[PDB]
């Protein structure tokens, strides 16, 4: 007997970790679980192709932000039974509970697998050499920019590269998602979409969203982010932080685990950045402190011929044993609230900072059109970043891009 599962690259050796995670299940049920790893860059397309075509695995990993869109296509098995067997609504953070379905849906269509939220990794050696107290830098927008100015003026040089560090690296090339931008939007008291009456509408062109976007994008126009870094994607900026080329950058808690794994095994433990590694929350904006909170769930296709066995595997993967183990393997946080209290997560000082930052975590709504909204947003924000790279992003040009972004988004949401 056989299950097929699709997962994204959650850990250094994604197939092998997942295989080791499900071995006791394989033993106890006399079944083989076959796993296929999809790059995040391709996963949306493969998962919607499976959904329209009726050809795919029994189970797929789904990003929390995708659950609504795939559910609304009507292709997922209800999983209220699994969620009840795992302790129902009470067993989850309300933000995690809301990702188990398309907003307004009767039935749950995804089981929470792991959670993830964003914070600033920083070079403790580079901040110390620049005279930056991280508690000041990461308290506020004003502290953040004062710190980047200090990092820019620093005479510090990385002991291996023998070169200066950029103060901040953020990608300006393939903005797949708004994850990087959202906290600046939210911090200014903006939103990506707003519900008024029944209807969702873009708020990317609200004065608040525009203040936050302009603040963020203009840091690179002020020289805190080098030219180089606006022609790079997320994976390259990650590599650049690891290679000792930036003082500060925004990512999720998986980097903590990668910092403890040798180069040889797909980590960066040998690098100066790994041995001089700090974590601070996003600074509080003028209307409050937010960070992107997400993660991945697991869903069962309703065209599967292995539904009961697939539900047994969902129970196992959402359950306390596997929740703690997979979080360890991947460096993500568990989706199951109880598993947060495992000492292995409380005792890592960097992870403790991610856990405290979860208080200000903020999710996207679980909308049916969410794929097209995010896709339309990043396409126009892309063009904003191209203005930055030529030193031509004005508040007015940004308003124009976001007005158009908003027309396009409102049009898709009317569908
Ligand atoms: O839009 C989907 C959204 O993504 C999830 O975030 C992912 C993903 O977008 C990101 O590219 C991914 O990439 C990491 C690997 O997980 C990590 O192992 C290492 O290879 O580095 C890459 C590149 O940075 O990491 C996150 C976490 O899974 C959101 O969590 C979720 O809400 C989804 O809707
Ligand atoms: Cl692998
Ligand atoms: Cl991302
Ligand atoms: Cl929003
Ligand atoms: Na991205």
């Amino acid at each position: 007997k056989t299950l097929e599962v699709w997962i994204m690259p959650n850990s250094p050796q994604p197939a092998e970790d997942f295989k080791a995670l499900v071995a006791p299940f394989e033993k106890a049920h006399g079944v083989e679980v076959k796993v296929t790893v999809l790059d995040w860059g391709v996963a949306w397309t493969k998962i919607t192709t499976a959904a329209t075509s009726g050809v795919g695995p029994d189970l797929t990993q789904l990003g929390t932000t995708w659950v609504g869109a795939i559910s609304a296509m009507g292709v997922l098995e209800p999983v209220d039974d699994v969620l009840e067997a795992l302790g129902g609504e009470k067993a989850y953070l309300p933000a995690v509970w809301r990702t188990t379905r398309l907003e307004g849906a009767r039935q749950a269509t995804a089981v929470p697998w792991f959670s993830e939220l964003r914070a600033f990794y920083y070079r403790t050696d580079a901040l110390k050499a620049a005279g930056v107290n991280p508690a000041e830098m990461f308290a506020s927008w004003q502290g953040f920019e004062a710190g980047l100015a200090r990092l820019k003026a620093s005479s510090f040089r990385d002991p291996e590269t023998k070169a200066p560090l950029a103060p901040l690296c953020t990608p300006g090339r393939t903005p797949r998602t708004l994850h990087n931008a959202a906290p600046w939007i939210w911090g200014a008291g903006g939103e990506i979409v707003r519900q008024a009456g029944g209807r969702w509408q873009s708020a990317l062109n609200s004065p608040e969203s525009l203040e936050g976007l302009y603040f963020f994008l203009s840091l690179a126009q002020k020289g805190y982010v080098p030219a180089e870094s606006l022609e790079k994607n997320t994976a390259q900026i990650e590599a650049d932080f690891q290679a000792g080329k930036c003082a500060v950058f925004a990512s999720g808690p998986w980097m903590i685990q990668r910092a403890q794994v040798p180069e040889a095994k797909g980590g960066f433990a040998e690098r100066t950045a790994a041995k001089n590694l700090g974590v601070a929350p996003y600074p509080a904006g003028p209307k409050g402190r937010y960070t992107f909170f997400g993660g991945s769930n697991l869903a069962l296709f309703n065209f599967s011929k292995n539904k009961p066995l697939a539900k047994e595997l969902l129970k196992y993967l959402g359950g306390p044993e596997a929740q703690v183990r997979y979080a360890q393997m991947t460096g993500m946080l568990p989706a199951l609230r109880s598993a947060w209290s495992d000492p292995s997560f409380q005792q890592n000082p960097l992870l403790r900072t991610f856990i405290q930052a979860a208080q200000f975590g903020r999710t996207y709504p679980s909308l049916a059109g969410w794929g097209g909204v995010e896709n339309l947003a990043v396409q126009h924000l892309g063009m904003a970043w191209d203005l930055v790279a030529q030193g031509r992003l004005t508040r007015e040009a940004l308003k124009d891009l976001m007005d158009k972004a908003s027309a396009a988004i409102n049009q898709a949401l009317r569908h």
